[PDB]
């Protein structure tokens, strides 16, 4: 109700929406003419060909570098945001998130040199490392209870909906030849400057002033945030979580017992599994993917909008979906529904197009309707759920952490996937599909037989009713 927990919420909303404009960027630039012909002129080259060179046309390290970076400069930056956090707090990591998107920006956008391109985009990453490690530690140290699953559904919706206004803002700086793509980079500075503009009006959060100055200076931080006079009372918690010196000063070993043993396991293989579907072939690489099936430029870009529209109402019927149904139903309808899209495309792939050449109307209409479908399929199921489940399974002791671990690992495989995915697409020329498809069989196996359903559990119930009963978790 007040302005610092309304901030809080502002923060986390634009600090999705940054994140989601950088993934959906990165798609469209890349695609276009005017790009390659002034970073990459090797693979420039290879589009003046009709339809020669099929799924090896953008083969290059370097060119997949320019998507990597950031995620590979967030996986590093993570740590230190996690330390810098513990040691300065809440409030001068996200100053420095913001001064790094917006060093960033101007680095992209203005880039002569693909060095200084290479390197605006790591300070990106630098700066997304930096803001998903201190976004949830503001949600869970400002806003009041029975709100801590809401705020991350919210900003899981963010990203599909920067990523769409990344698509369209592609789509129509596409036709702009002498400097579209710079039209296109430019475009984060806005969420940048109102990031910057809300990191320098919120507080420390008091969890993190207690943490130095106990009570002398976040006493009055925790009574700004909620009128109510009645602080002394919930205070009471914060402290417990200090309290325990000896227990903080070794973090790394808790997470290890297996006390958090089974929140771990579930924790970290949702990342491995949710980079491993293949949704980042679409985020990254739709319209490099819809050129090989062999629509042209305009068509590619124009496709991509399509597929992100489709994110965005799936994932707007998926924040209902989840509180309709368990946590464990939609993860096993998923697996079925996108090894399904998967296999159709890999198996028309297979047989309708070669090293040269092109499909037909009807094919070229199916590899776009069934792709729709598969990105619906993961935006109601693993997109949130992957970010929502170890948001609530930790308990209270490893929550941050374990959490932070998360984050750090997530950024690490979306790295890999960015930077081999046309590797792969050269050295398998319709195998990426199926080799996706054998990961979405093990996870449907491992969500069937080990993730349960958490509907409605709180944390101190978790370890009675959640655990206990099931076959393999034994860590007690
Ligand atoms: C672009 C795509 C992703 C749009 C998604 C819409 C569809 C996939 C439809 C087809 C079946 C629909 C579901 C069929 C039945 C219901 C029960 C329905 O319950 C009621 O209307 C009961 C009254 C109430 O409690 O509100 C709520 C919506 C829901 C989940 C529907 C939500 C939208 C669904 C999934
Ligand atoms: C063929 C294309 C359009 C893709 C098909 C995917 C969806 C249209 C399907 C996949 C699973 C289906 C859901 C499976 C289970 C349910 C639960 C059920 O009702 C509720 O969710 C309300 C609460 C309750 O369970 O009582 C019936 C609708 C719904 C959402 C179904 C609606 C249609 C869904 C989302
Ligand atoms: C668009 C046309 C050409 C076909 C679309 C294909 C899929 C995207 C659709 C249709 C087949 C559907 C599946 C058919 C059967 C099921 C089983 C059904 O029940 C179970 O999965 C078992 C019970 C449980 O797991 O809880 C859940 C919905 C699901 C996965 C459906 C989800 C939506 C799917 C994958
Ligand atoms: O919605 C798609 C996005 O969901 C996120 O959870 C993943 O981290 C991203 O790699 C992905 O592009």
């Amino acid at each position: 109700m007040t302005v610092y927990v309304f901030i809080c919420v502002m923060i986390a909303a634009v600090g999705g929406l940054i994140f989601g404009y950088d993934i959906g960027i990165s798609g469209g630039v890349s695609a276009m003419d005017d790009f390659l012909k002034e970073f990459f002129p090797a693979v420039w080259e290879r589009k003046k060909h009709v339809h020669e060179n099929n799924y090896c046309k953008y083969d290059n390290q370097f060119l997949q570098l320019f998507t990597s970076s950031l995620y590979l400069a967030a996986l590093v930056a993570s740590f230190v945001a996690s330390a810098t956090c513990s040691k300065l707090g809440r409030r001068p990591t996200m100053q420095f998130a913001s001064i790094f998107f917006l060093i960033g920006v101007g680095l992209t956008a203005g880039a002569v040199n693909l060095v200084m391109l290479i390197i605006g985009r790591l300070f990106l990453g630098f700066g997304v490392g930096f803001g998903n490690q201190a976004v949830p530690l503001f949600l869970s140290e400002i806003a009041p209870a029975q709100l801590r699953g809401g705020l991350n559904i919210v900003f899981q919706l963010m990203v599909t909906i920067g990523i769409l206004i990344a698509n369209i803002v592609n789509y129509f700086t596409a036709t702009v030849h002498p400097y579209g793509w710079r039209i296109a980079l430019g475009g984060a500075g806005i969420p940048a400057v109102i990031l910057l503009f809300g990191s320098l009006l919120i507080i420390e959060t008091p969890t993190s002033l207690i943490e130095r100055n106990k009570n002398e200076e976040g006493k009055e931080a925790l009574r700004k945030i909620r009128g109510v006079d009645d602080i002394n009372d919930e205070y009471e918690s914060i402290v417990h979580a200090c309290d325990i010196a000896s227990q903080v000063k070794d973090p790394y070993r808790k997470l290890l017992k297996p006390a958090s043993r089974p929140p771990f396991i579930i924790g970290m293989l949702l990342q491995l599994f949710q980079q491993f579907t293949g949704i980042n072939a679409i985020m990254f690489y739709a319209p490099v993917l819809f050129q090989t099936v062999g629509f042209g430029s305009d068509a590619a870009l124009l496709s991509a909008v399509i597929t992100g529209s489709i994110n965005v109402l799936a994932t707007f019927v998926g924040i209902y979906l989840v509180d309709r149904t368990g946590r464990r139903f939609l993860l096993l309808q998923s697996s079925v529904h996108m090894l399904i899209c998967q296999l159709i495309i890999g198996i028309i792939l297979a047989k309708d197009l070669g090293v040269t050449g092109t499909l037909g109307r009807p094919q070229a209409l199916v590899v776009v309707i069934f792709v729709c479908v598969y990105v619906m399929g993961f935006a109601w199921s693993w997109g949130p759920l992957g970010w929502l489940i170890p948001s609530e399974t930790f308990p209270l002791e490893t929550r941050s952490a374990g959490f932070a671990v998360a984050v750090s690992c997530n950024m690490f495989f979306t790295f890999v996937i960015a930077q081999a995915f046309l590797s792969m697409l050269c050295g398998m020329r319709s195998g990426i599909f199926f080799f996706f498809s054998g990961w979405i069989i093990v996870m449907g196996l491992f969500a069937f037989f080990f993730i349960p359903e958490t509907k409605g559990i709180a944390i101190d119930d978790m370890r009675e009713s959640v655990w206990k009963p099931h076959w393999f978790w034994k860590r007690y």
